[PDB]
């Protein structure tokens, strides 16, 4: 009842599910699933209660009748009054990543190179740039575009899974969630900064916050912002200073999203769980802390400073944006009305 139960997609969130289920005296418990997919299954046949989802996995919930609850809020410059609760999402930037030595590299020069993406079915690590490749390309075969890839979520055969690294046991390569070496926003720019890949799909928040000593992982210690440049759609190079003015996209902020039927009482469980373990929490960072987790973004962002109320009682249509949307919609046609459950 006012118990929720979340769903934690590996086993890295599980155990920082389990944290926060100990912390909450069991006002919040978990199930766990191998993948995104599978957790939203969980959420349909009533085992889980909700989870946080990226843009891309909402459309797919919300053709499946799942309705977005609360929204990752970041910090803001404009609307300074209002409270991070109430005030309304600004939405991320997608950005495409490459290192500066690797010169004369630019969007017009991508055919037959080396990619990293956060995973499949995501916005800013997918559907965003494969969208617009197959746009331009006048053709559905994305997985012929570049030669090799780490794209989480895809055949582990195939040569979009051919730089995916797996575990530290070198099992589990390329399943989308975090036992993937290079899942995600910081994996995918993991795999930039090794130079696996010749360039990351992922958004302008994961540059900054793993370079130039703001990551203090063993891989990002010695990265520094100068030594990578964005790809613009207008076949230049710029600063990653410049995302305002090259990214590939806005995208709409991940979400918190639940059965139609369970949105008002996780709704109120989330509300009270921020109040106690958020920000500047009753609890954190003493006890515990729900939005940290060393720069592994498990279970929410680790950049969040709050879940938002949702101006609007959007649709997940609305709350996506009709430009989003058929952004979706168009790409899907090569890989409406529907449910793939
Ligand atoms: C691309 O993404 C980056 C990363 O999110 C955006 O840069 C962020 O811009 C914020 C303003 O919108 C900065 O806000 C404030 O944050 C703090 C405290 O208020 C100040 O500096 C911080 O100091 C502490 C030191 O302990 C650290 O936690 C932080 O790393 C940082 O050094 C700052 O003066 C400012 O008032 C925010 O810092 C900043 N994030 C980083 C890491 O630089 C960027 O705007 C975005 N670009 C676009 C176009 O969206
Ligand atoms: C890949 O190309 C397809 C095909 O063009 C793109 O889909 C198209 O997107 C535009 C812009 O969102 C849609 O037009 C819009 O219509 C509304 C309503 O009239 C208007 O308010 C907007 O100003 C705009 O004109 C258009 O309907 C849509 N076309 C199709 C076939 O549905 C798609 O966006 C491209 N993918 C990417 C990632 O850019
Ligand atoms: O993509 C930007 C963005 O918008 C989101 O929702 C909304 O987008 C539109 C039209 O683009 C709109 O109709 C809305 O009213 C609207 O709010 C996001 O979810 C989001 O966070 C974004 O940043
Ligand atoms: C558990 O939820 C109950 C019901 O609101 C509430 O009384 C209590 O504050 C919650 N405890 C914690 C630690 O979240
Ligand atoms: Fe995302
Ligand atoms: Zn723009
Ligand atoms: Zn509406």
């Amino acid at each position: 009842y006012t118990r929720v139960v979340w769903c934690a997609v590996g086993p890295e969130e599980q155990k920082k599910c389990q944290q926060w289920s100990q912390q909450s005296g069991q006002n919040v418990t978990c199930a766990t699933a191998s993948t995104t997919d599978d957790c939203i299954v969980l959420v349909l046949k009533g085992e889980a209660d909700a989870l946080n989802l990226d843009g891309g996995y909402i459309y797919t919930a919300g053709k499946c009748g799942l309705v977005p609850v609360l929204a990752e809020n970041r910090k803001s410059s404009k609307h300074s009054s209002l409270d991070c609760v109430l005030r309304p999402t600004e939405g991320y930037l997608a950005v495409a990543v490459v290192k500066k030595a690797n010169e004369g590299l630019t969007w017009n020069s991508l055919k037959d190179k080396k990619s990293c993406h956060t995973a499949v079915d995501r916005t800013a690590g997918w559907n965003i740039p494969m969208g617009l490749i197959v746009n331009q390309t006048g053709s559905c075969a994305f997985d012929e575009f570049f030669s090799q890839s780490c794209a989480p979520g895809a055949d582990p055969k195939s040569r979009l899974c051919a730089l995916c690294a797996g575990d530290d046991q070198g099992l589990d390569k390329c399943v989308p969630n975090s036992k993937e070496k290079y899942y995600g926003y910081t994996g995918a720019f993991r795999c930039l900064a090794e130079d696996v890949g010749d360039v990351a799909f992922v958004k302008n928040d994961t540059v900054w916050e793993n370079t130039n000593g703001e990551s203090t992982a063993d891989w990002a210690k010695n990265l520094k912002r100068e030594d990578f440049r964005l790809l613009c759609l207008d076949g230049t190079r710029k600063p990653v200073t410049e995302a305002q003015s090259c990214h590939l996209a806005v995208a709409p902020n991940h979400a918190v999203v639940s059965r139609s039927d369970r949105a008002a009482h996780v709704e109120q469980v989330l509300l009270h769980q921020q109040a106690l373990f958020g920000k500047n929490g009753k609890n954190c960072p003493d006890k515990f802390c729900l939005f940290k987790s060393e720069t592994k973004n498990l279970l929410f962002n680790d950049n969040t400073e709050c879940l938002a109320k949702l101006g609007g009682r959007p649709t997940y249509e609305e709350y996506l944006g009709t430009e989003y949307v058929t952004a979706i919609a168009n790409l899907k046609k090569c890989s409406l009305e529907a449910c793939a459950f």
